[PDB]
């Protein structure tokens, strides 16, 4: 039932740290990762969220084939990656296309293998190793009424800064 | 004489099937083609044109090398290739670069090899073979006068409705 | 139990069927398709086989990441595409990597899903769909102990040969 | 001190010459070369400046890896390459990622090899060869102090207009 | 009637330039061009012949889809560039695919736009610009019977050489 | 005045890791990765040196472009990286490619910047966290003088097993 529109900032296999900038729809590079690492999935934010931390909810997206920054991609949640970084609380939901029925075998945060929730997990621990005063900490995997709820919020919030 | 700026949703070799929402300008994956297909040649639509059906006017566009979704393209029309899908007719307007010498040999649809109409054709017949309820038919090629007359009514449409 | 090495010829999205001399060893380029169609897996034969044709025994092998024409590849067999083209029977071998635990919930045929089967079964009934007096027919899926048999056949057929 | 945002046009490794359209920031193929030369370095322009010509300040950003069309980049000046073409002045200042330690080692135009920079004027010099009526004269590369000049100068100008 | 087969050992659109080692078979790395160019069409030598220098003739093949160093192709010619270097001549045999229907509207050289033909030669002629002592001089095109008279007499020499 | 030959089995960026077989010269597949990491420079070793544990002397090779597996280059060394995994010692030489006059610059492994070295110990350091018995420790860089020792000792090795 729940779906929204995700917006692919970095597709699968990046080094490059692209973001899109929130007042303008501009993508942005970052910065060129420090580590020798790419993301290991499709990442970007929710559209029409907004976090305690005035930016959108993130979001990785499962997908047979990367697109390119700025991409839209409807999709259904079925689990989030609970973390903080150096400025706090930076949660990702994990999802899956909306709509597309070779994903209907997903459903829930056990339906994704832990190969790959343990992929995921080493990149957000171990990408900023080597750069200075930043880190990840307190990473685990939580279920998809989990990941809905902080949708949901998120949403809310969104809502009343209108 | 006639020109007009397409912009490119999906270029060639795509099996992810990107639209422009005409609303917003911004690209959307749609879907991953269901069958090991790819598009033939450089795909998407005529700026500032309407379709009967509300959206533009499709449009092919063959080049040296691929675009990027969302780029223009100042094009001239050689021919449409005619198609009816689930939804009634969504032709498609071939086009080469405009301005450009390399392309002065093309004018009409009899320029264009056999090989390669054919190959456009095989694509838009087979790629939603997969899709139940999707299908593509009534398809074949006419002439740069034809194409012409339906790029004419279709920006007489979007002026109507400015 | 049963593994065996793959040389892939052919990586996953590409248009260009290559294809190696059994002779020499070295890569060809066969030809570029025909129609819009592209590779559904990585694509080759088992090395150390032997067909009724007098080629080996040819080979599909599913991936996370395709390799370069040439490469070797140490898999195990799932089941087998049956089908025959204007030659008669060319079957393929359908496998995942040995050795690597990320596929081992991959057994027989039934753990693939019918979407990726039913595109590879797409791919051959219809690439040569332009190539005239071309074609392929009498084309399903079996299991993988059928596969078994057809392989070990087919070892023996090499060993026979030396 | 300075630094700006420049909006990458074309990445290094191009043929295909994509220029923002400055009215409506879409991204837009200008041409294929006609010469077999590809972009040196990824290369576009400054926001918020304006040159004699109308059009905003060309730039030149050394990188690590490649950004896609119409990406920002925040870059700092480093040097500049003067240069006349068909309609006169068309310099571009040579620039690196700003706030990144990776590059603190370049600081002005002597700290780029010159096989860089000889790689830069050569793809200038040599691009529009086949292009009757177009040519790149008086070409050379200055210092970053006249670089800053030459941005500050833009900038105003950027600024009398609105 | 002529054909032959072709080792590519340089995929259009390279700035890398391999070659063979025509005493192992095994590709290297020569050099990254010092020039901001890259190969024109796919570029190799043609198998079984040796020019007077004791290497294989070079040859060009036009392509709708370009290869992998070391790839085969069985291909025919349509004319010659004729050139010298800083070690005397070095022409190169321009081709197409033996054998595809796709090509026989091309039998000799004034079958290939000019476009495409100044282009290979503009590569040429400077790509090397940069490199000190080195040079190109000489150029120009010739039809299919010189090409062919040109592959003649290298298959003549590599005959007479085993 | 030391130089060598290496073969490229991977090139920088790749999660595939390839390696040649030394008894048939093969390219194979050994995994994909299990992390989300990516090779920081091109990885192979060095043509006719033995190690210890009877397979060549490892070597990175830093390039301005990529090779592909398989691809040989003439290198000379500019300092080692020591590292001890699950067998024990299984150092890196590392490379620049030799009579390039734009890598002159790089002599000895102080004319390499921190980032990238840095860069390549975190690949070594992590690219194995998720392979259950597999690890890497006792990492280290060091100079020229002592990656020419071991290689001359594995030259050595290498001619007394002919
Ligand atoms: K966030
Ligand atoms: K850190
Ligand atoms: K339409
Ligand atoms: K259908
Ligand atoms: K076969
Ligand atoms: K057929
Ligand atoms: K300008
Ligand atoms: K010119
Ligand atoms: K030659
Ligand atoms: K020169
Ligand atoms: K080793
Ligand atoms: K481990």
């Amino acid at each position: 039932h729940m779906q929204f529109d995700v917006t692919i900032e970095i597709p699968k296999g990046q080094r490059n740290k692209y973001e899109v900038d929130h007042e303008t729809g501009r993508v942005r590079l970052d910065r060129y990762l420090y580590t020798p690492m790419a993301y290991p999935t499709d990442y970007g934010f929710i559209e029409d969220t907004l976090g305690d931390d005035g930016d959108p909810l993130d979001a990785l997206v499962l997908l047979p084939q990367p697109v390119f920054p700025g991409v839209l991609v409807a999709a259904r949640p079925v689990g989030m990656f609970r973390m903080v970084d150096e400025h706090g609380g930076d949660d990702k939901v994990l999802c899956v296309p909306a709509g597309d029925p070779r994903w209907d075998h997903v459903q829930d945060i056990g339906d994704v293998p832990a190969f790959e929730l343990d992929a995921i997990k080493h990149f957000f621990v171990h990408y900023k190793d080597l750069e200075p005063g930043k880190f990840v900490k307190a990473a685990d995997w939580v279920d998809r009424a989990e990941a809905e709820a902080e949708v949901q919020r998120s949403v809310e919030r969104f809502k009343a800064g209108t």
